[PDB]
Order: C-alpha cells, then structure tokens, then sequence
C-alpha cells in the first residue's frame, strides 16, 4: 500500500497496454480534516510523452464513477500527435471509483439485475412506495459496505484536494486538465480552491455548479428529447426506419413499440422483449439503451437496429445498449461506476425532499421529453435516492468564483443531450474563460476525431492561446 506523503512508485500496467504505460497508486487521507485516520489509495495511469515535456495532462471522464483510467486508456488512442509528444497522459480513478480503494460498492449484480428486469413506471401510491423502499434499501447497502465515514468524504470537494495532490506527486508546478462532463465540476471545484495552481484547463460538457437541481435534470430531459427528435429525424430520411418517415410521429411509433414490453392493464408486470440473452428486453432497460445511444450518432445505427429488433418483439441491440451504460460485461458483473455515480451524487449538493417539487418535476418531464415518459401523470412521483441519503451534503449550489484563473476553455456541443449547450454557455461566463463551439448532436467531442476542435485545444494546451470569441467547429 502507498503512504501518505510518499512518492508514486510507477510500474508497467497490468494485463497489450500501449505507449510504455506506467501505473501506480497515491495515498490521500479520507478526512482531509483528520490526516492522521483512514486513508485512500488512487489508482493511476500514466503515458509517458515521446517529445519535449511541458508536464503532465490529467483527465476525467466524468459521471461521477466513471474510471479515469479506463478513459485514458481510450483517449490514447485518440490523442493528437503534438499532445503526445508534449505531455504525459495521466489518468486517475477518484476516490471511491474503479480501482481506487477503498472502492463504493451498494448493489451486487444481482441486485443490479433484479431492478433492471422491473419496468419503473408505475407511479401510483403503491408503485411510489415500493420503488421508495428499493431506494431505502440500496441506502442501506451502502451503509453496510461502506461505512458513513468513507460515504461521508467522497464528494467533488475533496477529489478537488486530491487532485492537487496528484498534481504535486506528477511533479507539476501547475495542473493541465481537461475535464469531459461531471470532470468539469471536478475542475470548476479545483479552480475554486487552488486557482494558482492551474496552467491550463479545458471542460468539454459542463455541469453548472449555481444550477437549480430540478431545473437542470428538466433542460436535460428536453436535451434528450431534442436529441431523440435530431434522430428520429436522420432516419426518416433513411430506407425502411422502424420510427416511420413521419418524425412528427416518431414519439408515437416509438411508444407503440416500447409500450408493450409492460402488461397494459398491471404496470408492475415486465413483458421483456425475446433476446438471446436470458434477461429480455425490459421497458426499462428499453429506454436506457436509448438513452445511451443518445449520447453519439456513433451509436444511432444501433438505436435504428434496437428499434427495428423491436418490430419483431426482439430486443437484443437495446439490451446491449443498456448494458453499456450501466457497465455490465459478458460475464453479469457489473462496475462500481452506478453505485460511485449515487454516493458522489448525493453529497455533491443538498438532495429535493420536497415532495409537491418531485411531483410537479415529473408532470413537466412528461411534457418536456414525452418519449421516455410511460402512461399519464398519476399526481406521484417517487423521491430521488439523495433525498434519503445518510451523509450531509459537502458542496452547495454557487457561481463558481475564482477571480484569478488563468483563461480556461469550456467545449460546448450546441445540442448535447447530457449536458445542454447553455450550461457550457453558464459555465464559461462564471469561468470568464473562452467558450468553443461544437455543432452537433452528441455529449462531448474533445480528441474524438475532430480536427477543427482538437487544433483548437492543441494551441491552447501548448502555447495557451484560447480560441476567438464566437469560435465554431
Ligand atoms: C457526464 O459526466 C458523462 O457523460 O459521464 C460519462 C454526465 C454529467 C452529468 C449530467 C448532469 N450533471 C452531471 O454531473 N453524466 C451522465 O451523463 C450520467 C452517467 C452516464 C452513464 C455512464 N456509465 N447519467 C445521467 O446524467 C442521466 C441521463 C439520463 C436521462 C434520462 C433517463 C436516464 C438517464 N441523468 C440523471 O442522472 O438524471
């Protein structure tokens, strides 16, 4: 095990892993206000640059719960050939993610599973209480494994002082970052308490830290509609779409084809779709996998072939598009990334236990983004996981304030699904940094094959120069 104030011991990685990647782990203490107690161990990844080293670029991927390591790992082979030579690519798991120990951990996959197999819309009393006591009790694995200790310390504000750490243990005066998605807040946080450490930093799909909670899931329901309608607009331009060639009907179609996976006359009864996979097709697990592939035209192709599966009652394409979202592999075993998701989550800011807010939330959902929204309005709506959770918050909503940051640059896509274009827009204003561009429907586009965009942070990684107001790519 790695100790406290020691440096990183770096090691060739595990079972090929390219570019001579080192690996290594860094002690953080849990309770940065206790440093003598318990202790956590980061798991990192290093690339080692081919050219003249600047220093070293650290990334996040997001989430929260989704391995940096992992991330760097495919953003390697991504990455541009001047980035390459000028910086390490450096990738950690956050405290609490992935190969970090200790590792959150709530649901087995079975319990994972066992929720995934229910469709999730039954909204009346009854449906509410029993979804609120599935929620009581995942709370309660997560005490049981964890700890309120650990629970209690794993959010943004202190992944933000590990970060410096990391910074300091790479040898780094000054942290090059580039952040995607929840890594914005991990950087907007970062820029909050250690603005003089910060050389460069890029956030591509960011997250508002002054947002309203109910607000910003509702433009992010409108988000995933607005992307599903781009969609279902491409394919009526294209030869046999199982959504029809009337996009103004596209919703109705793809609720004719969803809906039957739930028994019409008992919501809580599953009518799966035939897979290959023993699980079937759940409603659930139906709107999950479009969720996912909503989140790149990459994956459009197999939301069309999910939805033509449909037709014929088949729904092995949208199974494994849930799948990748909620990271269960070949063998059932699911990653920690959707349990570290809730626990980060819930003490990044304080949880809505209003329940007439909760309620008049899903009212407006079903109007805003009308394709994953299941039947009517019943006047009830569960609570949120947050709202029963143990640990107090650790960060409170706020415009971000960091008066002497150096020029930052936020990428934001003009029609991302995750993380709408405003909220970059937000963000960039309460940076004061430069805002980049992307025209599109998909979440994220940093070093994923764009020229126009990658030059763009290239020149600002290196020689710091921020793109023009009013940049397009
Ligand atoms: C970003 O971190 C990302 O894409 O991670 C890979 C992103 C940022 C969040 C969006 C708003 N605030 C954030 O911090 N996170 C996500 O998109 C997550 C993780 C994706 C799963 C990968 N294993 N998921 C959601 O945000 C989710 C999207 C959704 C909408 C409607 C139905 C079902 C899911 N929304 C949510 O948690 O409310």
């Amino acid at each position: 095990e790695p100790k406290l104030g020691q440096p990183v011991e770096w090691t060739p990685c595990r079972s090929k892993i390219p570019g001579g990647a080192l690996c290594g782990k860094l002690a953080v203490p849990v309770d940065y206000d206790r440093p003598d107690g318990d202790v956590a161990a980061l798991a990192l990844i290093r690339f080692p640059a081919t050219g003249d080293k600047i220093g070293s670029l650290v990334i996040n991927p997001g989430g929260p719960g989704e391995s940096g390591i992992e991330a760097a790992l495919g953003v390697f082979q991504t990455l541009p050939k001047r980035v390459h030579e000028r910086f390490d690519l450096v990738g950690f798991d956050p405290r609490g993610v992935a190969s970090s120990r200790p590792a959150i951990w709530c649901n087995s996959d079975a319990d994972n599973d066992r929720l995934r197999a229910e469709p999730q819309v039954d909204y009346s009393r009854e449906g509410v209480a029993h979804i609120e006591n599935e929620t009581k009790q995942f709370v309660g694995r997560c005490v049981d494994k964890m700890g309120k200790n650990f629970l209690a310390h794993v959010g943004t504000v202190n992944v933000a002082k590990d970060l410096d750490a990391i910074r300091a243990a790479l040898g780094d005066d000054k942290l090059t970052y580039l952040g995607y998605s929840y890594g914005t807040r991990i950087g907007s946080a970062y820029a909050e308490e250690f603005p003089q450490r910060v050389r460069a930093m890029i956030l591509d799909g960011a997250v508002d830290p002054n947002a309203d909670p109910i607000e910003a899931e509702l433009r992010q329901a409108k988000g995933f509609q607005d992307a599903f309608n781009n969609y279902a607009a491409d394919c009526a331009k294209n030869a046999g779409c199982p959504l029809g060639a009337d996009p103004a009907k596209a919703v109705e179609v793809y609720h004719s084809l969803v809906d039957p996976l739930v028994d019409p006359d008992n919501p809580r009864i599953s009518r799966p779709a035939r897979t290959k996979d023993p699980r079937g097709l759940s409603y659930s697990d139906a709107i999950v996998g479009t969720i996912m592939a909503l989140y790149s035209p990459n994956l459009w192709q197999h939301l069309t072939d999910g939805l033509s599966e449909l037709v014929d009652n088949r729904g092995d394409t949208l199974l494994a598009l849930a799948d990748m979202y909620m990271r269960r592999d070949s063998h059932g075993r699911y990653n920690n990334s959707g349990d570290a998701r809730v626990a980060i989550n819930c003490v990044d800011q304080p949880p809505v236990t209003d329940r007439d807010k909760v309620i008049d939330e899903d009212r407006r959902a079903r109007e805003i983004a009308p394709f994953m929204s299941y039947g009517k309005f019943t006047g009830d709506a569960p609570l949120g996981t947050c709202a029963f959770w143990p640990v107090p918050p650790t960060s409170q909503p706020h415009a971000v304030s960091a008066p002497g940051l150096v020029p930052t640059v936020v990428v934001s896509t003009t029609h991302d699904p995750a993380t709408p274009y405003k909220a970059g827009v937000d963000l960039a204003n309460q940076l004061r940094g430069s805002l980049l561009t992307f025209d599109g429907t998909q979440h994220t586009v940093v070093f994923q094959g764009d020229s126009c965009i990658d030059e763009y942070v290239t020149a600002y990684l290196i020689g710091g120069t921020t793109p023009p107001s009013g940049a397009k790519c």
